[PDB]
């Protein structure tokens, strides 16, 4: 019975041990913030138009301006060799087989040019800054590589409070080393950045930090972690080109609002690409976003259930079935070409 | 016990297979939509009137003006046979002693023409448009044997992801044969329309075919399974006597909004009988539908209730509770006459 | 431990019989009405008034124009023998001793004329209209007793539809008789009114048939079971003194609105006495319905859990208890006299 | 697993009789009052600043113009030795090492004197006034032995209504002795205010009476148990150096609405400090109230699990967890320092 992203949400819970399964399900305190996530999809039904013609439908967009099969990405997710053996592979696979792009985080388990050679799919790097130099070089190792867009997440200033994980003792898997970080120096002045190995990153990057980045990297620049139109505009302003709303899926500050309270007003404020992750599971939820003007939704832990409960086969399956939601779900609102989408499909509840 | 509908729901559950059960009170995906069906209704109170003489009551009315017993139909649904035995003469004896329309599905187990030849009531017949020349086939065979209206049923493009049905691998039970399907050629070029013997139906239906619909019928039309006061209007534009505002039962679209949502404005906007369906089940929300506007309610479930639970006798039995319910309420707002309903009665909660 | 209306309700839900339980604690169809009758009451909350000396505090307070201890009264119920021996006695004698109003219900087990010989207090009389000559008698009866006020009660034009009662086959207890209604006539032409001797009342009592009564009583007229300022205002057109905002504490109409939606709309456009009942069980919800301008409240089942629990010594704790509940609480939210309360001491939430 | 204040309630809960747990957890009358309180945070949620460096944050704030080492601070509970020996002290010493003020109350087990000569952190004294020249007694030996600011709580004009208290026959605890009124005269002239050793206050405390206790005291002067902007004003007015929005923790009044529904009105009427209470527990409630203009938050039940589970030592980590709450909350938010905040960073729900 694997019908839905639910469904295998329960087959990853049987399969994981529970402190693993903890740590992904997991969400910031109370965990008030998952909840809402997936609550303020209901504020939105739809307004279907009948009469129609949609025999012929396309989920095909642009993202960033470049095509893909549908506007889905699988989003950055750390250790996720944790939750399958070569989860990393197995996810870019997936997503490659899909047509869509694969975002490897900083904290993967499979080294950025490891992945590169190993998929040909259009790969997007996420990074996460704990030491300049260190983030600088990355970042020339992605563009070297082949990676075509930068990810900046600047939701995780300070690491998250989730109470499963301190009640769980959560100690990082064995196995799991952070391989981006893998063989770097040991100077003894020319540097103890070495110091800069700890759980905490860079809490000081900042706007002028951002257009440090922005020079560094020649290709698409997208700012993830935004919670407000007006941080959406100004990382626009500084050169982004386009950005990820995003509350890091509940798990870094219970009470922080859903990115699709300010979807619609990012979309008219800064008038460039507007992704979004958060809270998504049901086909619906993500027409719903399109629908406000999202250029595309993350996947987060939807795909991650398949690729605990079923590895690479697991991922491609989720997709199959998100593809097949989504495909549905423009045909029975008679929107055949996903591109069309509007609020014009939406009643606010 | 059998006092109101959700009696005879229980008694229904009790007496068919799990897999047939799931199949008639199932809806899509999370069932968030059959909810919102029912809930909706609460969005209304009552304000009566008091010191009104209602020693005299009447809830006789004209639907696209011919006079019946009460506002009330027993709406199109499929496969009742696999309810009860000649599920679809059960229903359409039951309405007719009630002094109401029958509406036979294109998906009945009784052909077109055995029901007209069996029973003298008011009979009306859903369209559902696979193949053009065999809808032509069955709206002419409605015509020549007496049916009255025509009802166009538009939202299933495609059909609704009920996962009740996915989980449990419901299969038309073997018995049950579409009869009005029943001995269609099969020449080798003049057609393989034959290939049109899927589940699915002409996703092209659209305006343009509906006008090809319309010159055909020469009676009263109607198109079913609109949810915006737009398509409503449009409808009227186009040719069509009326609308029936409808989510299928939250068996389509788990998101889609509830009819009622859109009752008041199509009923200003067209000007021309506005009937729906979607969630009623006590007398209450029949008159809180009436009251904004609505010509009459189609009964899907609850009716279908009593057919499984008691046959044709259940039928009659539940028609009786929802008349009395209906009287009851329009003697406790102090409304005599059910033509007299208005928004003047209700309490927008 | 009875230390609120609640403990009483628990403590009379042992003692009764399960179908006489039924039949006091039970509402019409889904019992939304009695949930809602509770609930609107947190539509409101207290912004008290410190520093403010409520040293000395007043429950004193006129009903039409007369002073009694608190602005409290025993509603008129039905069949209260049922409850407790000779209930309606052991009512009324708590009632005066506590220096309010007891109205006497149409339907009670003691006679009109026995109570008034029996009992001290202030009496007021409920009436049903079944036969207008029947209801002349009654009325006539009353005011030569000494009865100080008439209620005509409006709400039961036909029967509520209570399915605990319709389950249960609810039959009035043998011993219980219409004690009212006792030793009348048998003519065979001067009438067979005794065909009036049905369980249903006279539907077509109108204005005119309330001006009819008007004229016949000399005393404070007061109309029983409104829902709207509309209604209430015509009432004191036609000469009522003031009326009694209810849904019959939710046993007629389940989906009505609580009188408490329409009462400072009452309040503001008759400028006459405006009483209440239906849902109040706290102090606080009594001193929320003072503050919005109500004259009164009237209890309907909080005093009848304390006549089924401990008869009249547990209706004279309920109404204590009540007392010092409401005083309680005017000390708390400073505002020492009863009668200067006003929506100044209230949020709307 | 004691990693939040919920933590410690629980542990409080298996260490306490439950006698004891029931007067400290318990609220008035259905206790909607308390619940009330923590679910009133859910109508505001957080849009965080990204890309502001946060890498130095800071905690430190003026109250009442005086440097703490953050908004917080022990507030009056009394019989603190009830919930550990010296409760007191343990309390008072967890606030001085912290870095913020405790309030003695004026039925604390400890007295006046004997905590300042034990305790040299700021020290605030609560008076509750029984008896007027019983209570300038108390007020000239907290000004004598150093108390810093006088705290007239104002919401006991006479007592709550807790069931819980009610239902077990609470007694409080042999032991336990309102220090603060040993060894007090016994003339019998020259005077019986003896009388005054009820279980009630002075309920005629008003205006006049804290122009009275003004005059008295020097040093900064707070009113404590304030429910709306106007009453707050008018404390500025009579010569207040601020105010302490407050419903008691819901154990007075239980439909009192939570002084956060007060919070940014009173804070822009009075222009002057508005401190809060009630229903504080996550760091997250504290900042919400700051950014809307409150100058410093009390804790009541919050520390008192601390003390109760782990005395002096629990009530440490109470404070370390919430100091490290606050601190990680601005971080995520982006408001690096404490005395920035304001209400946009908030977003109402
Ligand atoms: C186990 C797990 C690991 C994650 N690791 C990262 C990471 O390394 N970098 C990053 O930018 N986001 C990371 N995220 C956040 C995701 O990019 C994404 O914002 C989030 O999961 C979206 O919400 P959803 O899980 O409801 O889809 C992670 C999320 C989970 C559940
Ligand atoms: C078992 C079942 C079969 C149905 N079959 C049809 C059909 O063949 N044609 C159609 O137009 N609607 C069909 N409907 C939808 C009904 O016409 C009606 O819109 C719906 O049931 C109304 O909602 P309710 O079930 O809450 O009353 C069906 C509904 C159910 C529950
Ligand atoms: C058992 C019972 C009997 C009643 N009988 C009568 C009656 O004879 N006449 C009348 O006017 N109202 C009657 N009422 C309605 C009351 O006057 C009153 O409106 C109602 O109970 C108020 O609501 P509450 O029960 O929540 O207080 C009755 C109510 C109950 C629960
Ligand atoms: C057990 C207990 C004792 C209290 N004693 C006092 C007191 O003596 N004086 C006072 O002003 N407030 C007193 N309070 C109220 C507190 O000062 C504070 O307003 C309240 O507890 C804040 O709510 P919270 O408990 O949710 O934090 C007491 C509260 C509790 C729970």
């Amino acid at each position: 019975n694997l019908f839905n992203v639910e469904d295998y949400r329960k087959l990853a819970q049987k399969r994981l041990p529970k402190m693993v399964y903890d740590y992904l399900e997991g969400g910031a305190e109370d965990e008030y913030g998952v909840k809402h996530n997936r609550d303020v999809f209901q504020q939105w039904r739809f307004k279907p138009k009948r009469l129609v013609d949609v025999s012929r439908r396309s989920l095909q967009a642009e993202v960033l301006g470049k095509r893909q099969s549908m506007p889905l990405l699988i989003g950055p997710t750390g250790l996720n060799g944790a939750l399958w053996p070569k989860g990393d592979l197995a996810l870019a696979r997936a997503a490659t087989k899909a047509g869509i792009p694969f975002v490897l985080s900083t904290a993967s388990n499979m080294s950025i040019e490891d992945l590169a050679r190993q998929c040909d799919g259009d790969l997007w790097f996420q990074l996460y800054v704990i030491h300049r130099e260190i983030a600088q070089g990355m970042v020339l190792k992605a563009l070297h590589t082949g990676y075509t867009t930068l990810v900046l997440t600047t939701d995780v200033a300070v690491n998250g409070y989730r109470e499963r994980d301190l009640h769980n003792r959560f100690k990082i898997p064995p196995f799991l080393t952070l391989k981006n970080f893998e063989g770097i120096d040991l100077g003894k002045m020319d540097e103890m950045q070495a110091a800069l190995m700890s759980r905490q990153m860079d809490a000081s990057f900042n706007w002028e930090a951002l257009r440090w980045l922005r020079d560094l990297w020649p290709h698409k620049l997208l700012v993830k972690g935004l919670l407000s139109a007006e941080d959406a505009d100004r990382c626009i302003a500084e050169g982004a080109d386009g950005v990820i709303l995003s509350n890091h899926g509940g798990r870094q500050l219970d009470c922080a609002i859903s990115p699709m309270e300010v979807l619609a007003q990012s979309v008219a404020k800064t008038g460039k690409p507007v992704l979004i992750d958060s809270g998504f599971r049901r086909g619906s939820d993500i027409v719903k976003a399109l629908a406000l003007g999202a250029e595309a939704v993350l996947l987060g832990r939807a795909t991650l259930y398949g690729l605990a409960a079923r590895g690479e086969t697991g991922v491609d399956e989720v997709l199959t079935l998100l593809k097949a939601d989504i495909d549905r779900t423009l045909a029975q609102i008679g929107c055949p070409d996903i591109t069309s989408l509007s609020p014009d499909y939406l009643q606010n509840e």
